[PDB]
């Protein structure tokens, strides 16, 4: 079958690397998976197809908003 999850999709929009002792880096344009949303807060915890999850800045995050996906 297909290979995805319906909940959350978002991409890094900018370069952010996890130096903080409790953060995750990204690359520009990389697809995460969605764990744990950001209620005013500005910080979203998302996953790694490799198996790495932190928490990352909103302002870093782009909803991928794309359905239909080919």
């Amino acid at each position: 079958g297909s290979s995805g999850s319906s909940g959350g999709h978002c991409v890094a929009i900018y370069h952010f690397e996890g130096s903080s002792e409790g953060t995750i880096s990204m690359a520009e344009g990389e697809d995460l998976s969605l764990m744990e949303e950001d209620k005013g807060d500005g910080w979203t915890r998302v996953r790694r197809k490799e198996g790495g999850e932190g928490y990352v800045p909103t302002s870093y995050l782009r909803v991928t908003s794309g359905p239909s996906s080919g």
